[PDB]
């Protein structure tokens, strides 16, 4: 269960 972050791009 990831998630889009603006920091780069999908983290979990």
């Amino acid at each position: 269960a990831c998630f889009l972050t603006r920091l780069g791009t999908y983290v979990c």
